[PDB]
């Protein structure tokens, strides 16, 4: 939440999930941001369960 | 095993696994290798166990 406006106001590139940044681009009332892609497909994300 | 030097000595944009190319251009010694990038998240490989 601080990284919303501090990246808006201040040259701060952030370290986070891209899909969140996709939605943060989806929320800003002006198209006023920039993202750069990432491709690391050897490691994945699964969903935990009962052992 | 067929279209090997036809991609290197002919107009054939041959199409296979990138890691196989990291073996094949390693077998190549003539510096006639060029390739572009690709990000495909859906498919891949991990060793099967017993059921």
């Amino acid at each position: 939440s601080e990284g919303i406006r501090k990246a808006k106001k201040g040259n701060y590139a952030f370290l986070w999930d891209v899909a969140v940044v996709e939605y943060a681009a989806l929320t800003d009332d002006d198209c006023s941001v920039t993202v750069i892609g990432n491709s690391i497909s050897s490691k994945g994300y699964g969903i935990a369960l009962q052992h």
